[PDB]
């Protein structure tokens, strides 16, 4: 706990972890049952969610979703790049999750019934935490106290697992849920930042922009061991707080330290 502590008083605001080791079944816990804002972290369980209606659905991942610059909400730079031909369903995913991309994760939002629908499929594989209230860009307000688009560090972690590791998904969606989680591009400095280049990763991160808060969460696979599942979340009082990718990382050192795991030569 304390070294946590530590890097929570630097930082100046709280700091959520929960890391698991599947091998042996050892935690890592702080806070890692209070709620902090999901910002585009949630992209990634989306496209797990999307991924599930596919073994449902023939076809779906195929789908050609032909959009109008309507659906083009800020940072979709994806989206706008594709606007004269439009994207597959897998391409709308793979965007979501590797670029963060507001506009295809609205329109995949759209696809399964919006926040209520992705809450109700993270309830189906037996989280209970995790909510999602509101579409691109409204969702990322983290006011503090508010429990709209939260879940916890806890659940995170639990549900990544069930759904990269688990039986969550059938196993061809299952690989193709840690494929696009291992070529995110927007994790550098976060969770891939604490480990040696050659451990693989998939990971998927969230940056509100607003009240210090800032997350990434993975799976890591360390050389010659059983993976790592891990989730950081922080959030800040202050409404101008700035997040911090280096905090993010060094929680990220802590919580495999904890777990005998480090990238010490």
């Amino acid at each position: 706990a304390e070294p946590f502590a530590k890097l929570e008083q630097d930082f100046g605001g709280s700091i959520g972890v929960y890391a698991m080791d599947t091998g042996s079944g050892a935690t890592v816990s702080y806070r890692a049952e209070e709620r902090f804002p999901l910002c585009s972290s949630f992209k990634g369980f989306l496209a797990a969610a999307v991924l599930a209606r596919s073994q449902q659905q023939a076809g779906l991942l195929d789908t050609p979703i032909r959009y109008g610059k309507n659906a083009l909400v800020p940072w979709s730079p994806i989206s706008e790049k594709y606007l004269t031909t439009g994207m597959t369903v897998a391409e709308l995913s793979a965007a979501a999750v590797q670029y963060s991309d507001n506009a295809a994760a609205n329109l995949l939002l759209k696809e399964l019934g919006g926040p209520a629908g992705l809450t109700a499929f993270m309830r189906s594989i037996g989280d209970t935490t995790f909510r999602l209230d509101r579409w691109e860009l409204e969702l990322n307000s983290a006011i503090p106290g508010d429990a709209r688009d939260t879940s916890s560090p806890r659940a995170v972690t639990e549900s990544l697992q069930k759904l990269t590791l688990g039986s969550a998904l059938a196993a061809p969606q299952r690989q193709q849920f840690v494929d696009w989680l291992k070529g995110n591009t927007t994790g550098n400095h976060r969770i891939r930042a604490a480990v040696p280049a050659d451990w693989a990763v998939g990971d998927k991160t969230g940056t509100c922009g607003v009240y210090g808060t800032a997350n990434d969460y993975a799976v890591v696979w360390p050389t010659g061991r059983a993976p790592i599942v891990l989730a950081v979340y922080t959030r800040a009082p202050n409404k101008d707080d700035k997040h911090s990718e280096a905090v993010i990382a060094a929680a990220a050192r802590l919580a495999l330290e904890g777990l005998g795991v480090n990238g010490q030569q």
